């Protein structure tokens, strides 16, 4: 038989990822490594970053894309103790998740609660490890906090609003297209801000004159500095991300030096005055800290288990579709994560 | 009959006059006290208020000062936490160096019976410094690594007995070779020389991939330094320009590096009375468990406070500098 998989051939538009074959080949994954079948791809604006050339540490192309997957393993390699076959499992990978077959190191792999299903599997670990370590690690997120999730429809805001659940009378910013804010207050954001109707800082500050006490900033650009300067003392904001580059150009313009314009800069002087904290961070950028991520997978499945978390799906695509999938997200249609199977 | 310090213009040590004015009736206002200091405590943002480069800093002429410690004299109405014969450390903008003052009550702290007016005015600046350049900011977790600099200052001192008091927590202090001594007995675990030895050399070569935490005191080329000495998921936090007597980045590149860099001045916090008063509770309950210690380099008079300064200056302090009202 043939094992299908989507690779990435050149930077550019959504005809840039194409659906190719392979002959299945009988498992003979090495030491310590996994080899499984997928049944689910995630989809993270990571890899929209990755197709148009931004990503600093995509592998020499052409590649199979996708960091994130779920499924079942069929072969385990020697030393291996904790995995067998027919284990369902969900993996972390810095590419090659996009295909129906992968070889990875155990060690990237997780086991999925019983009751977890593969789709929300799937849109589990970059999402939420993200919004998790963002809100925690650097956010300390504390009770009576309170936080402004931008994207707050998005795969990564909706774990976000989710997690500050998880702690006493946090007050949630959430911004978003009107047309999303009653999934916003369902999910549980106190506060939905059309940012293309109104001006964000000001609909903040009428709420709270203060500010806030975290700023999720997926944006980058000309939103951190307003992200930094919405902040309460004490505060911090976390960028995770460059929306506004990635998404809306179809490809990628060299005329993106002028974006140096916009570049959000800070002195020690600055943050010293007004007692502030800016903070970076990415999963698909942070260097073998396993025992770290793999922390947080465990706290992340204690709160599944506890019913305080649940992957919302936006939709599910099939590896020929992978070009509309992209859009869905690319055009911020989605609400929930958005995944591909083979 | 009472003494008072009072800057009267910007400059060095002379700057700081000792002015004497008659003892008035007592009148606190609504939620407000009156105290007579027994101590009051010394600190760098004293030296830089003095220099011209506190922007909170009331208009000159003004008396300097941010702790002190003392007994309640007067109580105000509203006020019902608070009785006359209280002993109390109390934290404000400015006009703690003098025998005599008047503040809001929400802003003193009753000191433990143990403790004593000393002690507790080397308590509040140098503890809550620590604990929330640690812990808010640097969210120390047991098994972190943190690089204290200034490590046998008040702050430093303060940082080491806090970390301590977190699981497996690895330090690393800088100071004087002839201070490694007091540093190792104060909770060190690497004290690096550094007039002789690069520490940021002397660190890799301990720990390759960097420290969970900087502390720094210092500033200006210093703060690079910590940023680049950061391991992922790390902060580097600056609450101090100790080296006045530069640091630029990007959000992209704090993305591609899993960083942080805060700044923290006590004096430039505003209304966090909750916020504080959070901490200090805390803070009171370690030293009942016999968590922290706060220890005093030295003692000095009113009239010898140009001996104070420059005792802290010219970094010969080994624990918290003080100022007493002094024999009349």
């Amino acid at each position: 038989p043939l094992l299908r998989c989507l690779v990435l051939t050149g930077f550019g538009g959504y005809d840039k990822v194409k659906l190719q074959s392979r002959p299945a080949a009988p498992p003979a994954p090495g030491p310590g490594q996994l080899t499984l079948r997928l049944r689910a791809c995630g989809l993270n604006f990571a890899d929209l970053m990755a197709r148009q050339g931004l990503y600093d540490r995509l592998p020499p192309l052409p590649v199979t894309p996708g960091m994130e997957g779920a499924g079942v393993v069929i072969a385990v390699g020697e030393g291996v103790s904790d995995r067998k076959a027919g284990d369902r499992v969900m993996v972390l990978n810095r590419s090659g998740m996009w295909q129906e077959e992968v070889t990875v190191p155990s060690v990237q792999t997780f086991l999925i609660p019983e009751a977890m299903t593969f789709e929300e599997a799937a849109a589990l670990l970059v999402n939420y490890i993200t919004a998790y370590m963002v809100l925690f690690d650097f956010g300390n997120l504390q009770p009576g906090h309170s936080v402004l999730v931008h994207m707050a429809a998005g795969g990564v805001g909706m774990a976000a609003v989710q997690l500050c659940r998880t702690v006493e009378n946090v007050t949630v910013f959430g911004t978003a297209s009107a047309s999303k804010h009653e999934a916003l207050k369902e999910n549980g954001v106190t506060h939905p801000i059309d940012y293309h109707t109104t001006d964000y800082v000001d609909e903040i500050k009428k709420i709270s004159p203060k500010g806030v006490d975290i700023v999720m900033d997926p944006l980058g650009g000309s939103d951190t500095a307003k992200g930094y300067n919405l902040l309460k003392p004490m505060g911090k904001v976390v960028t995770y991300g460059m929306a506004n580059l990635l998404t809306g150009p179809k490809r990628n313009l060299m005329a993106l030096a002028r974006t140096w314009w916009n570049q959000f800069s800070v002195t020690a002087l600055q943050l010293l005055q007004a007692n502030r904290a800016v903070c970076g961070f990415h999963l698909g950028y942070l260097d073998g800290e396993v025992e770290l991520v793999s922390g947080v997978v465990a706290r992340l499945l204690a709160l599944y288990n506890q019913g305080h978390i649940k992957p919302h799906i936006d939709s599910v695509w099939p590896f020929e579709k992978v070009a509309d999938a992209m859009k869905q997200m690319q055009e911020k249609k989605n609400v929930g994560k958005v995944l591909l199977v083979p």
